[PDB]
């Protein structure tokens, strides 16, 4: 209908130290916030800061609102203030977190201030019904389309960690929650800092046709000073200061020793000088638990301290039987902790993870070595945070940590009261150039963008609604709401066409074009030429070292340069040393750069691939061996520059056809017209007229503005996702989830309840009868496939009892590859039927016979806490497949998935 979005931001003025900007409809008028009508809905303890108390009078006013703020500000102010209005004027209120362990301790760190308070997350339903019921963000979007009535009396939802919507994987859900809840319900997200806060507002104004405030402060209560370690050095440099300036100098000092135990010197003399307590965020389970048992050879407890310890650690393992407290990990964590040395990985058993939990807030830990995701994890903050790596692996290729990342790990570091000050360490093991590291450490925190993925489960879900259809939330999505630069598209269209037409009377007649295409001609004609001599069949026996060759990258000439060597590293793709003259400042880094025009430069080794050598010249010149010392290196330029001087034209070059190989392919067709369009140049009229450089470049300009108008007109259509939908509906009518006119299908009614793994398979595999006829101890494994995504394991030997029914998993993955397939979708079967995997599935039987967890633990190479992880993520998917079976009223099926989570839920799982 072309209606698009018409929503003012309008500043309100703020006292130093917050930026309060209000989202108001374009039509709504702007009235300034009413004050403190109720005396107080809640006190603190604490002096406000400023920001909370503009957050606060916004929550008061009924006005939804959102907070961006470092992770040690007091951002929860806000939140707490609303579940104390909600629970005042009795209006039901929902906390949803992204992580369910935030959750846990939030739960109870409401629990004792309001007591009326309930959790909903998978795993527990406690005071299911409560004024204030946390609950994580998945399961309220199951509560939206289940239309259950918990959300009939809720007027607050308190989004926490709205910046947790920036992953593909749960950023639906976070988008999706907000869509479906009523425009009634005023929302007051908590986000860290965040560049496009005010676009968040814009969309809830939108969406839901109310002002979403929005208040910014970049206050940290406890400033935060950064170092870097280079390897083999005696000590730390401060690369930024509390004042947050950049120091260049001692970030370059603390590189030039980089040129030419270590940890455990690190972490001793941070306990020696009083900078304790310490969190090392090491990027890997095995580098974070062994680096600890080297710490294992000093004690930083007192003797009192070890006795609290014990005292804590055994009343927390009590829960766990007799048996069960001999687990291998069980005993070895007590001894660590005693000297103050903690792990904290996906590893771990969770009774054991929280007890380290509990000891590193109450000071009994005061060095833990913990993985990224502690991170996420809430509070637990520290006085110095110390990185074992500056490079994490992204799976596809290793890399450096992001802005962003340093960003979340490093406000670790920072109590807000015990700590006047905070540190920050960072190990550098790789040369990194100061353009890396200004990024690094003084990196602007990522943009919040939208990744809205349709799921089976959001179109399903969505036709079984009566009064919304899927194509609702592709609309409402933030995805869509980013129809705020169509308007700044066509700005640039109508402005830029205008320019072009003061271009055009300045510009010549079409004769000077006909030239400007001959000319563009022959240069796209002689790229054609480059194609063949970089071919590694003709340039590579020629690539000998000495030759001078001339190497372009894209918008890149680095001009001259003289080869070094020939080789084949990383169709094979071959790279050749090319000395190359590149900037002073190329020296620095780990990417190099073409020499500027005001400087000579300094001539250095650059790795070139073969693809980029724009040509290969017939002067081979002399290349001193041990090129490392600069004046050996420039030598070369002044015999490159001997080859120019002597040869005006320039240094020869090899022909193709004739010197550099046998051009069996039609080069010769390519030159055939580069000659004649040089004759077609020059003999046109307007070649070398008085004032040409000038009387050309007009022309390129009106190419170049056109290309750029050209270009905007075709991003200017909408319907973005639309494809998506359009073959995902065609799969399920195919399939037999929902009628040819969008009506949902019993078959399709059971897949809305298998909301925790694939709806499409365990549908159809339980339409095929492969569940029935299989002990439910045998179930019980299979559905783990569906629950286990992990990697580096080998499959346990499988027997029949276990293997037949994978061998009938995978026949329904293939079809359904097959059937997404022939709709146009991207699957890729062999990810598809992967994608669940086998490899506990036999840990799970065993489990269900009754075998203890150290039975268990063995038969696989997993960590303990990549099988506790799959057991309760299979205890839900249990729960979700028995209610299933009700729609469709297999007796047996709903009984044999209860026997399952009966038989599953036991020990030290489940705990
Ligand atoms: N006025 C205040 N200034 C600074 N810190 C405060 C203040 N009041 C409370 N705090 C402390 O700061 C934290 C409150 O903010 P926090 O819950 O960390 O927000 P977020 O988790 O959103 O970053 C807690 O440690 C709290 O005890
Ligand atoms: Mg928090």
């Amino acid at each position: 209908a072309d209606l698009m979005p018409r929503v003012k931001v309008q500043s309100v003025e703020t006292v130093e130290g917050c930026t309060h900007e209000v989202a108001l409809p374009a039509e709504e008028d702007y009235l300034p916030l009413k004050p403190r009508v109720g005396k107080a809905a809640k006190e603190y303890p604490f002096i406000l800061d400023a920001f909370q108390r503009e957050a606060i009078q916004c929550v008061d006013n009924n006005q939804s609102v959102l907070v961006s703020a470092h992770t040690s500000a007091g951002k929860t102010v806000c939140a707490e203030y609303a579940i104390a209005l909600a629970l005042r004027e009795k209006q039901r209120v929902i906390f949803t977190s992204p992580i369910k362990a935030l959750s846990n301790q939030k739960y109870r760190e409401m629990y004792e201030e309001f007591q009326d308070v309930g959790l909903m997350t998978g795993d527990v339903t406690i005071n299911p019904t409560a004024s204030c019921l946390v609950m994580t963000t998945e399961i309220l979007r199951s509560m939206l389309y289940r239309g259950s009535e918990v959300m009939r009396e809720v007027a607050w939802v308190i989004f926490d960690e709205i910046h947790y919507m920036r992953d593909s994987e749960r950023g639906v859900v976070w988008e999706e929650t907000i869509i479906l809840l009523p425009d009634n319900v005023h929302y007051v997200f908590l986000s860290a800092t965040i560049p496009n806060a005010r676009q968040f507002a814009e969309w809830i104004c939108h969406l839901h046709k109310q002002p979403c405030h929005v208040i910014y402060t970049d206050y940290r209560p406890t400033p935060l000073q950064h170092y870097i370690f280079p390897a083999g050095g005696d000590g730390l440099h401060l690369v930024v200061d509390e004042n947050g300036d950049f120091r260049e100098d001692n970030f370059n000092t603390a590189m030039q020793v980089l040129r030419d135990s270590n940890v455990f010197k690190i972490v001793k003399m941070i306990m020696e000088r009083n900078f304790q307590p310490v969190i090392i965020f090491s990027f890997s389970k095995k580098d974070c638990e062994a680096y600890a048992l080297q710490m294992t050879k000093l004690d930083f407890n007192t003797d009192e301290e070890k006795k609290m310890v014990e005292e804590v650690f055994s009343n927390a393992i009590d829960c766990l039987s007799d048996e069960d407290k001999k687990l291998p990990q069980v005993e070895h964590v007590l001894p660590l902790l005693k000297r103050g040395i903690g792990i904290h990985h996906g590893g771990l058993l969770p009774i054991l993870k929280e007890t380290i939990e509990i000891l590193f807030s109450e000071g009994l830990i005061k060095a833990l070595f913990a993985t990224e995701t502690f991170a996420m994890g809430i509070n637990m903050p520290a006085r110095t945070v110390l990185f074992t790596n500056a490079r994490k692996f992204d799976g596809k290729d290793f890399r450096w940590i992001s802005s962003g990342e340093y960003i979340q790990m490093s406000g670790r570091a920072g109590r807000r009261g015990m700590d006047d000050r905070g540190i920050v360490i960072l190990m550098v093991d790789e040369k990194m150039s100061p353009t890396i590291g200004k990024q690094l450490l003084k990196g602007s925190a990522d943009p919040l963008n939208s990744a809205f993925h349709l799921t089976y489960n959001m179109v399903l879900n969505l036709l079984r609604v009566e009064e919304i259809n899927p194509e609702y939330m592709l609309e409402k999505s933030f995805y869509q709401f980013q129809h705020y630069r169509a308007i700044p598209g066509v700005v640039e269209k109508v402005k830029n066409s205008e320019e072009q037409y003061n271009k055009i009377v300045i510009p010549n007649e079409e004769s000077v074009v006909i030239y400007y295409k001959i000319r563009q001609q022959l240069a796209k004609l002689g790229k054609e030429i480059e194609e063949y001599i970089h071919k590694p069949k003709y340039c590579l026996p020629f690539l000998q070292p000495g030759r001078l060759v001339k190497v372009k990258n894209e918008g890149d000439d680095f001009g001259w340069g003289v080869v070094v060597n020939f080789s084949k590293k990383s169709d094979p793709l071959y790279v050749v040393e090319v000395l190359l003259r590149c900037s002073k400042e190329s020296l620095k880094n780990s990417a190099a750069k073409p020499a500027k025009p005001d400087e000579k430069g300094e001539m250095q080794v650059v790795p070139v691939l073969v693809h980029l050598l724009s040509a290969i010249s017939s002067v081979r010149l002399y290349i001193p061996k041990d090129l490392r010392p600069v004046d050996n290196r420039q030598s070369v330029l002044k015999s490159i520059q001997e080859v120019q001087k002597r040869f005006p034209d320039g240094i020869p070059l090899l022909d193709p056809i004739d010197d550099m190989g046998i051009q069996d392919q039609g080069l010769k067709k390519v030159i055939q017209k580069v000659e004649a369009f040089e004759h077609r140049m020059y003999s046109h009229p307007l070649h070398n007229d008085p004032n040409l450089e000038t009387v050309y470049t007009l022309c390129e300009k009106k190419a170049q503005i056109a290309i750029d108008i050209k270009s905007a007109k075709r991003e200017l259509k909408t319907v973005l996702q639309m494809d998506e939908l359009k073959c995902r509906k065609r799969v399920l009518r195919r399939l037999g989830f929902a009628t040819s006119s969008d009506v949902i299908e019993m078959k399709g009614r059971v897949a809305c309840e298998i909301s925790s793994a694939d709806e499409l398979l365990l549908t159809e595999m339980m339409f095929n009868g492969l569940f029935n006829d299989l002990s439910a101890e045998q179930a019980t494994a299979l559905l783990s496939c569906f629950v286990f995504q992990e990697n580096s394991s080998e499959m346990p030997k499988l027997t029949e009892q276990l293997a037949g029914p994978l061998r009938q998993m995978q026949e329904c993955a293939k079809r359904i590859a097959k059937v997404s397939a022939e709709a146009k979708l991207e699957i890729d079967e062999e990810t598809y039927l992967s994608s669940f995997k086998p490899h506990l599935m036999d840990v799970v039987y065993t489990w269900a016979t009754g075998a203890t967890f150290a039975h268990i633990c063995k038969m696989t190479d997993v960590f303990e806490g990549s099988i506790i992880r799959c057991m309760r993520r299979l205890e839900e998917l249990l729960r979700q497949m028995c209610q299933a079976a009700k729609a469709i009223g297999n007796t047996e099926l709903e009984n044999k998935f209860a026997e399952g989570i009966t038989k599953i839920k036991r020990d030290i799982v489940f705990a």
